[PDB]
């Protein structure tokens, strides 16, 4: 299809149309993305992430046409921590995606190790929201909490200081305008502050044709809930 | 989710989201439901269809939700005989659904011989375009072609009179409003002549919370192509 769309106000339990990778699973209306105990607590060394089933045509070389998309969503992450790691991103890559090997912690469940940041070994645009930067073990990262746009590469190519809430719905929106070729995304809290970062990319030399869409969260040492409770996503093919 | 929407305006060779049953398959930027030669020309006993691969959820038993949804299309049949058969179809069905074992003909590749009227045996809702009426054969069918909406049984709940137009386009707006549960069908050719027949029908009480949306069609002993041109879809949820 040139076009699609489809919205998830909330997650019932009976899903048909995603593809759980991980630890991820539907629980009270939501998505966790990372393991819980039975209590509902966040526990270490966890990853997990979820992929919409249909695939997207984001671009079309016969055409030469480039979808333009918007992705809105909201989640929470909560710890007992003060430090809770390591942060959830969404994600485009092809559609045949799983999680690499040794890819938990500060690597998100999108980067193998070995490969992290080796931008010509990686297919996969991401915008994450990293909430763990010790320089020992997350040597790519600026010091501090921050929304990055990661293409091909965990040491994101933007990224812009950002504070973590705990428990606190973040809601966000993701636009990519083939005319302009910026990948612009806009975060608010409920109380009106809010965050940007954008960066011009050219999703024809980074991305197949065809792609899927979804989610990533992991915890490695330190850990936090990473909630996705809602998500809309629309896309349409158009000639720039 | 609780609302899907995709269009095709065409359809390019290069499909992943469509799942391809019998014979069906893309030529030319359309789909040809049911086989031809290496000359574009129809063949006898062919069944061919197309389902598109996400599931939708049609209604919801834990929210008392049913969805409004609304399908778009443009077909065009076109033959040398002068009876071309049998036809093409509109339908909605359990996401597993397969070709029935000898469901080809007058059955249009969505009904078993044995059952076709047996409405306790089926799961089907479809709107069908049936150009082939003799009642020697075809005994369940008025004595003309017409344009049918069915329930679980390939004896339509009703028909009204419709004329075939050799390679014409038809376009066709099938919807269902869960407010008043009619299922609303116009079907126009460019020439303005208009075709419209509606029915009140409970979905829940024939079809699962979640099913696949798509095409049929078939030719026995007599045949034409069946080409769908296009198609568009969207379903949401609504409190009813
Ligand atoms: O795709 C159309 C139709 O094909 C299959 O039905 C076959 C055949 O059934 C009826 O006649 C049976 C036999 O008739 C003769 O003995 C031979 O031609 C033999 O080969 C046939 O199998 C009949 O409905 C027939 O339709 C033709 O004849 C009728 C009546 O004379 C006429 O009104 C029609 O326009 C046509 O010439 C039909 O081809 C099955 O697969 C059906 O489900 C399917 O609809
Ligand atoms: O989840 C945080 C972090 O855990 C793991 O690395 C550890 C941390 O850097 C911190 O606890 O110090 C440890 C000792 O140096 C170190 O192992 C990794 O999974 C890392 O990727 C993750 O960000
Ligand atoms: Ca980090
Ligand atoms: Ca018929
Ligand atoms: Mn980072
Ligand atoms: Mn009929």
């Amino acid at each position: 299809q040139d076009s699609l769309s489809f919205g998830f106000p909330t997650f019932p339990s009976d899903q048909k149309n995603l593809i759980f990778q991980g630890d991820a699973q539907i629980k009270n209306n939501a998505v966790q993305l990372t393991k819980t105990d039975s209590n509902g607590n966040p526990v270490a060394s966890t990853v997990g992430r979820i992929l919409f089933s249909a695939q997207v045509h984001l671009w079309e070389k016969s055409s030469s046409r480039v979808a333009n998309f918007q992705s809105q969503f909201s989640f929470s992450l909560k710890s007992p921590l003060s430090n809770g790691a390591d942060g959830i991103a969404f994600f485009i890559a092809p559609p045949d995606t799983t999680i690499p090997s040794g890819s938990g912690g500060g690597l998100l469940g999108l980067f193998a190790p070995g490969t992290a940041q080796n931008t010509s070994a990686n297919q996969v645009i991401a915008v994450e929201f990293d909430t763990f930067y010790a320089q020992d073990s997350n040597t790519w990262d600026p010091n501090y909490p921050h929304i990055g746009i990661d293409v091909n590469s965990i040491r994101s190519v933007k990224t812009v200081k950002w504070d973590r809430r705990d428990g606190q719905s973040l809601n966000v929106l993701v636009t990519f305008n083939p005319s302009t070729r910026n990948l612009d995304v806009v975060a608010t809290y409920s109380d009106g502050t809010r965050y940007e970062v954008s960066y011009e990319v050219d999703v024809r030399s980074v991305l197949p044709e065809w792609v899927r869409v979804g989610f990533s969260a992991a915890s490695g040492e330190q850990y936090q809930t990473h909630t996705l409770e809602s998500w809309s996503f629309t896309s349409t093919l158009l000639y720039t």
